[PDB]
């Protein structure tokens, strides 16, 4: 209870699935939250579903949009005061091997999953440093930041990039006494409405050769590790990877 | 608040430092706790310092003592009901390179840091499986489960062993639907009375070439990640390493 | 001797330092080699310094140039027959933290270090698969694919990306029986003329807190691991990272 | 050719499978070799099958036998001159989960796979340091030093231990300018007569969910990476893990 007292969080891709659960638990624990999505039609509904405007609001933004990042931080600060917490959660996937990835697919995926995370991390450091906020940047990787998948080539590239970029940022922030921590979270497979819409997907993900627990996770599994990382409870954790994957990478 | 509702935890080496902080936060979050130490004279004091006998008790036990493990589980169950949570935290160190480690030092360290963790893990699985407890075994490694230290040869061996043994156990428990998770926690350097008694130690540990944050942690840093891992919040986390090290292993 | 009998290799950035040593040892071991560089003025000199045109030639190419990749493979095949071996070695660095990286710096570095490696890997798979060549793609990471450096933010992103992308490609090639292996090589610090031109650099790199051996490597250190990976000696190695770093990442 | 000119190597468990292939290629590359096994009846045959007594000899030794280690080094030095190279390859397996491992099984496996490797590493450092030999200690892990197997609990413990202990030793040797390198080799599944005798084993190991290449390796796959690590070609490689696993750990 009140584990995020006084925190102000931006969560990209916060209107659905993992991002929405993070937003929900953040609000429950006392944080003010701005959620984003590229779209407008889902965001206001999603915010109101979690709480009132004094707790959580929506801001339309594509995380690949560099200039939109300043606007997002400015809107969040206007609503709630200085931002203390950034969850870079927006991402997309291309279901292609490296061999079969078009250059357009490559650039599109990297724009969201890599450039977007860089834009957010860079701006977050600049805006959150040296303010006594207990600032925390949580960058969403996945199991595909550790292991390959033959049909997620560009996705693997992006997750490996975010995994190690985050360490660079963590180190610089620590060495410069910025009061900003940077860590990555690595979900395995998580059940969402989007997964439910893909016939056979949950079953395939739940095979023991994929997920040893024999079932997949749920959005709150990722929410709870994010609460820990946003909270001052994790004030000595930086530059590290936090894996919640049902055993996927343990075998 | 009440994040460990109904849990019953054993914490080896729970009378000091990290173990004591884990015990303290476990009690605060609603767990019943049995702490151990090889000795008798510190344990009762330490338990009473945290709470009353209905919350926390002491049991004298050397974790290298195989038969004493059954006795410890039996005493905890008698006091509090079936054990749901085991933190294998008892450990020792030998300040020797591999080259300069005597065989007696080798066997002594492995008896506590490796055999003891095996005895606890094996018995914990047997006692906690198939009971709907949301059981969790938390095995204490350190940064020395990831990286070498030229003057901690046997210690490195033990921490590497626990790191990967824990994955084996996690997988078997998951595949067999035992309702037991197994994970490791990897502290960097943590300030304790024992560190305070070693002249120059905290300062050396706090150099940026060691800990990028420029200071060391505190016992509660390790307590909070243990609460998360004991709690049902981490029900999809198994077979993974949770690092809280001020950036030590990020560079 | 003759460890690369019949092999035909492309080495990007093969006119200097590590790339040139790889080229030299490849020729010594019986491979035909095409080396590249963005420039023209160094390449012909460098090739002739290693061997005759029937052994090694130069092709001007910037690895960020997608269309130039087809041209490079076509020129190499014309000179030497079908390409069996690709070493993606071309890379640049920006000496900036994530916080201080401009977007132009970000895109420039990723164009060479990430896009270029993707273009080469994708085309290499397409051109080398299913031909009985014992094909091998060797992607040059560095220690900065494993650990952060606070002043190499974009570089870290690129090396983490290549590390995990390479695993995706390795897996797809293995599962599809393509007869293409993909692995990464991770040099620590290596002495070259460019390092010699930077006052204090080798000394800083040689401090024990950086490189435990107390000195840095030399280009042939990286050449020899590349010979092993190009050779049929490594026919069961794929999807793996080969580190030659004087102990840098071991502590 | 002559890649191990002048080297003198001890290979534990060198009479069969991987160890025998290492011995064979070592002799081919100009090293003198002493192979061991607990038994006498296989060793002399195995040595003669590789070469003459001036190239390779046998010494009966159980690697768990501490005092026998001095005797082994003394016999090798008598035959061939000072030892430059140690391959700790002797190992056993227990096919049990952590839960089902008896204490006797635990101690037996650790005696060979952990104590034996420690005894060899410790003595090797003492005997090989400061002699200008280009000394190299190669410690045999496996994929089970990286990932768990639910039915190889004690084995996982041993391989994780050797993985990180080896880093400690590498660092101490590097920092003290001992001219000794220490690295680990991590085979996936390898076809041997022992595997052939286990019905269904190779087929199970060759499933794509285990080995992405769809087949297992052969002893020479491990021999060739050992040649590289024993050779002065790898003079800047220390404290690192060299994986040859058909993609097993890449997914
Ligand atoms: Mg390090
Ligand atoms: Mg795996």
């Amino acid at each position: 209870s009140n584990r995020l007292d006084g925190k102000v969080a931006i969560i990209t891709g916060g209107t659905l699935g993992i991002g929405l659960a993070i937003a929900t638990k953040f609000v429950e624990e006392g944080a003010k939250v701005m959620i984003t999505d590229r779209h407008s039609d889902v965001g206001e509904k999603a915010a109101k579903s979690v709480g009132t405007p004094d707790q959580i609001q929506f801001f339309q933004h594509d995380s690949s949009d560099e200039d939109g990042w300043t606007k997002l931080f400015d809107a969040t600060e206007k609503a709630f005061g200085p931002v203390s917490t950034l969850v870079n959660n927006a991402g997309i996937a291309v279901n292609k091997s490296v061999e079969e990835t078009t250059t357009a697919e490559w650039r599109k995926l990297l724009a969201v999953n890599l450039d977007g995370v860089f834009f957010g991390t860079r701006l977050g450091i600049q805006r959150m440093k040296n303010k006594g906020l207990g600032a925390s940047i949580i960058n969403m990787s996945s199991i595909e930041g550790f292991v390959g998948d033959p049909s997620l080539g560009a996705y693997n590239a992006s997750k490996g990039a975010v995994r190690i970029m985050s360490k660079s940022a963590a180190l610089d922030c620590a060495l410069k006494d910025y009061d900003v921590r940077v860590n990555t979270v690595h979900p395995g497979y998580i059940k969402t409405p989007l997964v439910d819409d893909l016939p056979g997907a949950e079953e395939a993900m739940s095979q023991r050769t994929k997920t040893p627990m024999g079932h997949i996770g749920e959005p709150n599994d990722i929410a709870y590790i994010c609460v820990y990382l946003a909270s001052n409870e994790s004030k000595f954790a930086t530059g590290s990877e936090f894996v919640v994957d049902g055993g996927y990478t343990a075998q």
